[PDB]
C-alpha cells in the first residue's frame, strides 16, 4: 500500500538519525565519511519533507561549515531553522554559525527545520522542572496552577504553536527499536515507524514509505 | 528468533493491552466479551511471567465501564497469593467508583507481603498526568524549602513518578509490548520507557499467549 501525495501528511515529523558510523564501516570508510554523507542526507530530506507539506522536521543526532553552505538553500526553500538542546556545550564558532542560521532564516514562513543537538528528553524534562520549581518559589503561580500546558511551554518544543509541538510521526533508523530518550513527553501519541535503513541511505522514498505507513496504508 | 529459556529475562516488562473490542467484533460477540476475555489473558500472562522470573509486570488497560476490576481482583486474589505476586496499581484511584476502589485496596493489602513478581496495574493512568503530579509535588516541596531548584535531579523526578515505589533497578521497564498491531506509546510510562526495547505484535490481547510473551522476550534477547 503506497504513499498518497494527496493523503494525510504528518505536520510534525521527528527522525532519530542513526547508522552514520555503521554506514562508513561496512564500506570500510572512516566514520567521518559516513557523517559527511549523513549531513548531505539531511539536506535531501529537508527539501523533500518541505515539498511534501511537512510543517516541522525535527532531526536528532544519535555541525561545522555545514550551516554556512546550507543557509542559501534553506532560504530558497523558505525553511526556518531552530536548534533544540544545550548550545552551551557547542564550540564557540559553531555557536556563532548556529545563531547566524537561526537569525538569517527567522523570517521564512515555510517548514521549520528543528535540530536536536546535544539533547536529552529526561534532561529536557528536568530543566523544565527546575524552571517551574523556581517560578512557583517566586510566587509567580500556585503549585496547583501547573498544567500539562505549563510543562509543554517549558519544553524545548514550546516555541512551536500548540498544534505543532508534538510530532505526529517519529522515525527511527538503523534498525533499532528504541525511543532512546528523545521527545519523551511530546511523543505521547505519536505514530512510530522503524526502518532498518541507515541514515546516510535514508531517502525521500524511505520518508514516503514511512508516511505511507502513517497513513495506515 | 527463538526464545532461550536459559537466556536473559527482562526484570520489568510493560504491556499495553489492546485489541479487546476488535477481538469480540471479529467473533461478532458483544464487545464486553472481548474485555472479559482479556482479563482471562491477564491471569495467564501474570502466571507465565511469574514463572519466567520477571520481577515487575506493568499492565496498561486500554459504571460497567469500570465495574470490571471488582470481580477480577476478588477472584484473582487467591492465585496471586499462590504465585507470591505483590499487587500495585498506578493512577488516580481517587476518581473511580467506591466499590471498585475497595476491591483494589483489598487486593493490595492482601498481597502486600508477597515477595515475588510485582503485578503493576495502570488504572486511570496517564504518563503526562503522572509527570504533572510528580512536578506539583516537587514544586511544592522546594517551595517548603526542603531543597533548592538546582538540587532537583532526575532521581528526584523518578522518585515522584508512580513507579518510584520500586527500587531503582526495577523502576524502568526493559521491554515494552504493544498488542493489536498499533505502533504507538499512547501516553504510557513516558519517562520510564526512555531506553526500553519495544516490541510490536499484531496479536489482539485476548489472543496474547505465553508464547507471544516468549517471542517478545526472544526479541529483547537481541534475537
Amino acid at each position: 500500500y503506497a504513499f498518497d501525495k494527496e493523503g494525510q501528511i504528518p505536520q510534525h515529523i521527528a527522525i532519530i538519525m542513526d547508522g552514520n558510523g555503521r554506514w562508513a564501516q561496512n564500506r570500510r570508510l572512516p566514520r567521518i565519511a559516513g557523517h559527511k554523507e549523513g549531513m548531505d542526507t539531511v539536506k535531501k530530506i529537508t527539501k523533500h519533507a518541505s515539498h511534501l507539506g511537512v510543517k516541522v522536521l525535527t532531526l536528532y543526532a544519535f555541525p561545522v561549515d555545514f550551516f554556512d553552505t546550507f543557509v542559501p538553500e534553506l532560504i530558497k526553500e523558505n525553511v526556518k531553522v531552530n536548534v533544540m538542546g544545550y548550545q552551551e556545550f557547542l564550540p564557540s564558532h559553531t555557536q556563532d554559525a548556529v545563531k547566524r542560521a537561526i537569525e538569517q532564516t527567522k523570517d521564512n514562513t515555510g517548514m521549520v527545520l528543528n535540530f536536536a543537538l546535544n539533547y536529552g528528553a529526561r534532561a529536557e524534562l528536568l530543566t523544565a522542572m527546575k524552571q517551574i520549581a523556581a517560578e512557583v518559589s517566586e510566587k509567580a503561580y500556585t503549585a496547583d496552577e501547573i498544567t500539562e500546558e505549563t510543562i509543554a511551554d517549558h519544553l524545548m518544543t514550546g516555541f512551536l504553536p500548540t498544534e505543532l509541538r508534538d510530532p505526529e510521526l517519529l522515525i527511527r533508523t538503523s534498525g533499532e527499536e528504541r525511543i532512546s530518550n528523545f521527545l519523551l513527553w511530546q511523543i505521547a501519541y505519536s505514530e512510530l515507524f522503524f526502518t532498518k535503513a541507515l541514515w546516510p541511505d535514508f531517502s525521500g522514498d524511505t520518508l514516503e514509505t514511512a508516511i505511507a505507513s502513517f497513513q495506515n496504508r
